RNA sequence: UUUAGUUUUUAGUUUUUAGUU
RNA sequence: UUUAGUUUUUAGUUUUUAGUU
């Protein structure tokens, strides 16, 4: 059972759609035992998407640097983050389309089971459209694992 | 260019995922001209989603009932939000899953000019996992159409 | 290389939207070597459109009713027909909408030479759309396999 | 419902698949209110056909230049059309494929009811292949949305 | 890295592609630490197949019958495993299909290093085509996740 | 009916995994009237992977230099097998991940029945993963075609 | 065709049939 | 979970969280 204190999908996604200047939501979630990382990429290339998300991550501290386990886990979270993203073809540059966005990488237990361990969300909000400025519309995407 | 408090796909997302018991959210949008509909669904076939978030929209007037112009774009609006739901097969039973949603639908022009006319955002937020309670995680969807 | 007289692919979509009430456009192509077969299907399965195609082929003589090999060749063939019509998702009830078809089976060779062997064209075109009668627009699909 | 003297998908695809000289198809479809425009790409990357459509369709007026609603509109209709000739995967050159291709793109109202509004129609008839001439095959493709 | 000597996949493959040296090969693994599981299911259902597998697995006690984690795993897992098996489409029955499949589900490390935990492998292997018998192919699917 | 003892699909998994047993492997299925290709190929670009297939297969005379009928054939054979080892989406270096796999390609009649021709079976085996050495697991896929 | 490989701090312009491993 | 299986002559109505192999 979810705990309905730890949606760690809805909790990436408020995270994500906050513009409150001084804010300090990642100061409160990290003090629940969430961590947690924010970031901002744009690209006609998804490779270069799925790198920042990696990049910022590691670096954060969100996921282990060293082995595959936690980077094959926040690989595939990232995959089902861009199917929302880019809705039914994941490409960006050779459909003629580009992205703006921001991410959120949650990491923690969102179940009453302290046994189910930790999980992890990717979260991914912004703008798809034809390459020039103002031609596009708002793209989202979420994608959740076990980590 | 998109008009900045006017970021349809955001607002359809902060309306899904608040929960206010005395909220008036509705009552705000609908008073800067946003047309909007709430919903719930639960079920094991896609074609029960479609239809739940189409019989809802008509009846709360948020698209026409006559005709086939608005239904055509509230579909693939509809579609659209399923992938970032489904992610990578636009299926539930067949594929031995199951989803309870709640969803949004807003209706309303985002853009700067008024010239861009009306467009209709659908957001999904709920859970999908195996037919037994517990086994699920969540899951999240916007599409975003022209109407 | 492409016999010009011979586009296995052009002439099965003309023969499917030609109205012709007397039209033998069906014996032409006879004289000229082709094996021909024209049906139609409507459902909200699309193992049933499948099944009206392969038949009606088998049934006028088109695919060999003995054996795999053809039945292989024309089920692939059906199966890229169905991807012009289904546009991303090879479902139809399921995804609350319905077709109604007309479709051709052509068979034979294409080509300048004559070592290219039989090949065969699927086509398919009809209306897509809501089951409710005229919340639908057209739909096309074209399918070529070798033989 | 579909007015039977105005099929949008049909005409486009007839308007394809005709070879007269002497022709004047688009001065009869122009004369009966429709806007029409046709083009001719070959390419291993699928933007440059997207592009070719959209350039065509601004430059002979078939759609609006300015603003985002038409270009959205035809993007979609021409992601549909793309579906037919890709057949699984909307790719090309990464996939060791060249497409040649004519379009065609037809803009007006196909319904009974003149409150369906303009619709448009593209649709794509040519050749898909292995990167050595004659190495190919027909291929086709019909996409429809409201605009 | 890979350890040579504990390549998961390969392993499950062997086990599934022999049908002379079941018994043993079985003790064998299990005697080098492995958790192993072997089944049969035919279906023109993929929620059977799913079952099959998942029922299969927590019954041997390859994966935890507790908790969602070792479940979620071994969904996706299996999900990868039919992508190789249907290729393109995860349907069966509604494209006019059948299968009649043995599967192996592996459970271990299959990396140099401890820090690397438990993997899985589900492997599938049989015949897919039309529903009568002997009009049919082989067909194949491996998926592999972290547990 | 598939002949128990030409099962070309378990017979090409086989040789693409037994690394002890490959010169006269080869030798014996090659006496029993099979047309037999092995080979190996890494790249983050899958179209270098269709290449390398294509080319071992000529050159090794699995299928016809001359024509498209049977490159036809093995093209979507690859294709098949690109699905067990893309699982939904047939890209490698966009998606920021490399391949390196064996593969071997088998062209023989695998049925009961003379009538039922040649088929052919693309098989490959080996490990996708982040670019960077280590962060990998294995990968398979087959893919079975009429030529 | 003769086993691949290094990553963050919001992106961006477009027509007249393509092509080798 | 203890290997599946038969096919043509244009289709059709829909909301208030789902569920066992
Ligand atoms: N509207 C497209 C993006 C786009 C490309 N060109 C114009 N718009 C989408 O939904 O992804
Ligand atoms: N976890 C699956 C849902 C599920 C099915 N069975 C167990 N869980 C998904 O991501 O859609
Ligand atoms: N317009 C849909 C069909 C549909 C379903 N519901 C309404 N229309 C399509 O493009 O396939
Ligand atoms: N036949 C492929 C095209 C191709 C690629 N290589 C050879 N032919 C298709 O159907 O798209
Ligand atoms: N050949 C099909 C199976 C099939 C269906 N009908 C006949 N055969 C496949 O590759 O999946
Ligand atoms: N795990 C990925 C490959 C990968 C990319 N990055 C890290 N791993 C797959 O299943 O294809
Ligand atoms: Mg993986
Ligand atoms: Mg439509
Ligand atoms: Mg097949
Ligand atoms: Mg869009
Ligand atoms: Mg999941
Ligand atoms: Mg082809």
């Amino acid at each position: 059972t979810l705990h309905k204190e730890r949606r760690i999908g809805r909790l990436s996604v408020l995270l994500l759609l906050n513009e409150a200047e001084e804010s300090t939501q990642v100061e409160e979630l990290e003090r629940d035992g969430w961590k947690v990382c924010l970031g901002k990429v744009g690209s006609m290339d998804a490779h270069k998407v799925i790198a920042a998300i990696e990049t910022a991550s590691k670096k954060s501290g969100v996921i282990q640097s060293e082995g595959y386990r936690e980077s094959h886990a926040l690989y595939h979270a990232t995959m089902e983050a861009l199917h929302g993203v880019t809705r039914g073809e994941m490409l960006l540059g050779s459909l003629l389309r580009t992205v703006g966005l921001r991410f959120a990488v949650l990491r923690g237990n969102p179940y009453e089971s302290e046994a189910e361990g930790d999980w992890i969300a990717v979260s991914l909000y912004g703008t798809i459209g034809a390459p020039i400025k103002g031609l596009e519309h708002e793209t989202f995407g979420v994608g959740i694992n076990h980590i």
